[PDB]
Parts: structure tokens; C-alpha cells; sequence
């Protein structure tokens, strides 16, 4: 039986996508593979499980590309801050040739890649103020991901970055640690942050793709038909979970709202894209081999 890993609470467009995958799978094979999802990140953080996938110990998951960047290096070009226009302009990459280049970065890796999916962009929260200018967040303790790309992110701006697995973020925030963090919607809502950081700044810097994806080891193993199975099932998925997170997105917005949030857009977004200007210039410094393929994305 497959073990797949979702950080998400079950409720979550992630998760339904998950599950439409593995009912399909087990529909479309007449019961021969069956399996399970994971929900909550019980498996493990998001590293982890990265990390078990490619030793085959975990068969299916979806991951965002930020914490992938580590053990693919390809895939950092995808947490570069605003490196994407728009997410219809990110699903015409990632469903296009340079989504095909990281598919291929990610099997030499051993992560077969079924889809990408939706996480919108991510905003800063934080309980102390709000934020319309990068010298707002100077002093800010931050939470980020697991990607060097992003600790650089926040002291660009002069806050202090802490690399933080996602389950831990909201005590951190709650009982005062931390300031803040950064995230999408959803995210920010279904993790009750909301509820502890009640300034929501629209700064949408970073619009970092998930990817639905198999060990290799696991789908080197199937038949040739169940391969074929489990390509159209992660496609169908892929559909189902982009539609369901356009939804998501507007519903958490009006939780976020409801809940007292104050919520501020940001007018003079220039202002932020040019205080990250020495991320992308760190980034080529220490690895000139993949300047070809970030122009592939920021200049597209
Ligand atoms: O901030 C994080 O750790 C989380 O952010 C979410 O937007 C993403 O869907 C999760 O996979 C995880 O990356
Ligand atoms: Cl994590």
C-alpha cells in the first residue's frame, strides 16, 4: 500500500487533490495499488519527507518547490522573490518548457513530478504592524522556510530570518518569538496564524509552485499501464486542485477579513522588488551555472 505525505490540514485543496489521486489510482487499477494520504505532516517536516521520497521510503507527496531547492538544486530559481509576473503566468511556465526543465532536474534527483500545483503567492503577517515598505519589517524576527534563498529575503530588508518547520509556527508566533512569517491565504488561515498575527500586508513576493510527485524508485517499479494510469490521475488531480484552491483562496480571505485582521495592499511595490535585487545577484554569484535557466523564468 502507498503512504503519501501532505503537510495541510485535511480540509485543504492540497489534501482533496491528494485524495482524488489515490481514489483514481485505486479505481483505475481495479484495486491492485491502494494507499493512503497523510494529512498534517504527521510523516514528517517538509525536508524529510523530501528526503524519504527520494530514498523510496515515502511513495507519493506534494511539495512545495521552497524546501526543495536543497536537494534539487534547480529548483531554487522558483523562490527567486517575484521572479514570477502573476500566477496564470506561473502555470504557463511550469505546464511549459521551463516547468519540463525542473521535471527533469527533479527525476536526476529521483522525484517523479505529476503536476504542479497551486499555492497563490505568499504575504507577510505579523502581530506588531503593518507593513507597505520594506523598512518596515527592519528589527522584524521573521519565520521563513528552509532555503537559504529566503533568510537572505528578509535580511535584505533588515529583519532577522529564522528557518522554522511549518508545525511549529504558530506556537512560535502565539507565544510572542517570533514577530511574523509569510504565506498564502489558505495557509496563513488553516493554520489559525491569523488568529495570532493580525496584520496581513499583500506584499505577494514570492509564488512558489507544489509539486504532486512520486519516488522514482516507487514508479520505476509499476507497469507499464499502471505508469500511464498514475500520469493521468496526477493531471486530473492537478485540474481538480487548481480549481479547488481559486475557491480556497477567496473563502480564507473573507475568514481572515471576518476574523479582524487588519489587511493592508501594498501601493509602491517597486520599492520591495528592488530591495531584493541582492538575492537574485547572491544567488548567480555562488551558482553562475543556472543563469541561463533563472532568465528562462524572469524574463519570460
Ligand atoms: O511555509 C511553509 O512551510 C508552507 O507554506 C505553504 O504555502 C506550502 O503549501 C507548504 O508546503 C509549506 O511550504
Ligand atoms: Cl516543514
Amino acid at each position: 500500500d502507498w503512504r503519501g505525505w501532505n503537510i495541510h490540514v485535511e480540509d485543504y485543496p492540497v489534501s482533496h487533490g491528494m485524495e482524488a489521486f489515490m481514489e483514481e489510482v485505486t479505481e483505475k487499477t481495479g484495486g491492485e495499488i491502494k494507499g493512503k494520504v497523510f494529512h498534517a505532516g504527521v510523516l514528517g517536516s517538509q525536508p524529510d519527507a523530501i528526503e524519504q521520497l527520494r530514498l523510496g521510503i515515502m511513495d507519493f507527496g506534494v511539495f512545495s518547490l521552497g524546501p526543495m531547492g536543497q536537494a534539487v538544486p534547480a529548483t531554487n530559481v522558483v523562490s527567486l522573490p517575484f521572479v514570477f509576473k502573476s500566477v496564470p503566468q506561473m502555470y504557463e511556465l511550469m505546464d511549459g518548457e521551463p516547468g519540463a526543465a525542473l521535471g527533469k532536474a527533479l527525476e536526476e534527483k529521483g522525484i517523479v513530478a505529476l503536476g504542479y500545483y497551486d499555492a497563490g503567492a505568499r504575504s507577510f503577517y505579523n502581530s506588531v504592524k503593518p507593513i507597505n515598505t520594506p523598512e518596515d519589517v527592519q528589527g522584524m524576527k521573521v519565520r521563513v522556510m528552509n532555503n537559504d534563498l529566503f533568510v537572505g529575503m528578509i535580511e535584505s530588508m533588515g529583519g532577522n530570518a529564522t528557518p522554522m518547520a511549518f508545525a511549529e509556527v504558530y506556537q512560535s508566533i502565539k507565544t510572542g518569538v517570533v514577530d511574523g512569517a509569510e504565506n498564502n491565504p489558505p495557509s496563513y488561515e488553516s493554520t489559525s496564524h491569523f488568529e495570532v498575527a493580525k496584520y496581513y500586508s499583500l506584499t505577494q513576493h514570492l509564488i512558489i509552485p507544489e509539486c504532486l510527485c512520486m519516488s522514482k524508485k516507487t514508479f520505476d517499479g509499476l507497469t507499464p499501464e499502471q505508469q500511464e494510469i498514475v500520469k493521468t490521475a496526477g493531471k486530473n488531480s492537478t485540474d481538480l486542485q487548481r480549481k479547488l484552491w481559486g475557491e480556497r483562496e477567496a473563502a480564507s480571505m473573507k475568514i481572515i477579513m471576518d476574523g479582524g485582521v487588519e489587511v493592508n495592499e501594498i501601493a509602491d511595490k517597486s520599492a520591495f522588488q528592488e530591495a531584493m535585487v541582492p538575492v537574485y545577484e547572491k544567488y548567480l554569484a555562488a551558482n553562475p551555472e543556472m543563469t541561463d535557466l533563472v532568465n528562462l523564468f524572469r524574463n519570460a
